[PDB]
């Protein structure tokens, strides 16, 4: 079924990856309609078309409780991607708000949701390369999605890594060293890059215990540009880590910590983790 342009009402903004908007599609005119997310790219290009493209074929092809649902495309050649509007927003940003009202409990349902996702999405042999709770959206209080794959890519059929070759932008503060080093990326490092996701989870996103900051002050403030990979590198080489969260029970750091492991093979799967979170979940 197909959605008409002219059928599309701004709302409001939402974000930036392309941007992320809230609109009503109202084919019948008169505010009855479902309201919806559309993406749309913010400089449309030759090369970053073909990249929408890719993108709106392997969002299309995932279908899971924990990934947000593909609607449909909005044609006029520039794109218009169609999803479920997911009205808790962003995880970021429903940690802020709802702050310690949300129980270790709770948060390890969270936990549990977002890496069932990535299990599935490795089934299909996806690999994320952003996976961080700015790209994690909220349906309801028992339920959050991984909500953006705009840097995801596909596994090439005869290996298990793949090479950026020219990388754009890069969320480095969750990158794995092999990636940083060499841009190596594979479900392990995906692996890493939820670790990371549930240190954010347990500091509640509180802004001045994030990622960035944390290793900023391990490095030292004063390193700036490709200055910042480089010793990022050699402290994540030294066992250099992100420090367990103020009130984090034992065996959640624990799981952190076996996400970051310097070597790859070791790393815990994707298949394990949620098997471990709901083993948790019950003794609780
Ligand atoms: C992960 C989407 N994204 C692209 C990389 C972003 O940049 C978000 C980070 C910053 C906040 N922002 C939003 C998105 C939504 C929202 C939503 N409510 N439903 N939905 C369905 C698909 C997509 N996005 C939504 N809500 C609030 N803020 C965009």
């Amino acid at each position: 079924t197909q959605f008409e342009e002219r059928h599309l009402k701004f709302l409001q903004q939402l974000g930036k990856g392309g941007s992320v908007e809230m609109c009503r599609y109202d084919p019948l005119q008169d505010n009855t309609g479902e309201v919806v997310a559309v993406k749309k790219l913010q400089h449309s290009t030759e090369e970053h078309l073909r990249d929408f493209e890719r993108e709106i074929e392997i969002l299309k092809s995932l279908q899971h409780d924990n990934i947000v649902k593909y609607k449909g495309v909005c044609y006029s050649r520039n794109l218009k991607l169609i999803m479920e509007y997911l009205p808790y927003g962003s995880l970021r940003d429903y940690l802020q708000k709802h702050k310690e009202r949300i129980d270790h409990i709770k948060l390890l349902q969270y936990t549990s949701q977002i890496c069932k996702g990535m299990e599935y999405l490795g089934t299909k042999r996806y690999i994320h390369r952003d996976l961080a709770t700015r790209n994690i959206l909220v349906e309801n209080e028992n339920r959050v999605k991984i909500g953006d794959f705009g840097l995801t890519k596909v596994l090439p059929q005869d290996k298990e890594y793949y090479k950026v070759k020219e990388p754009g932008e890069s969320p480095i503060f969750w990158y794995a060293p092999e990636s940083l080093t060499e841009s190596k990326f594979s479900v392990a490092s995906d692996v890493w890059s939820f670790g990371v996701v549930l240190y954010e989870l347990f500091t509640y996103i509180e802004k001045s215990k994030s990622p960035p900051a944390e290793f900023m002050r391990m490095i030292g403030n004063d390193k700036q540009g490709q200055m910042i990979v480089f010793h990022l590198i050699e402290l994540l080489k030294n066992n250099g880590r992100l420090p367990r969260p103020d009130g984090c029970p034992d065996e959640i750091y624990m799981i952190m910590t076996e996400c970051w492991n310097n070597n790859v093979n070791q790393r815990p799967s994707f298949r394990d983790l949620a098997l471990r979170v709901d083993q948790i979940r019950d003794n609780m």
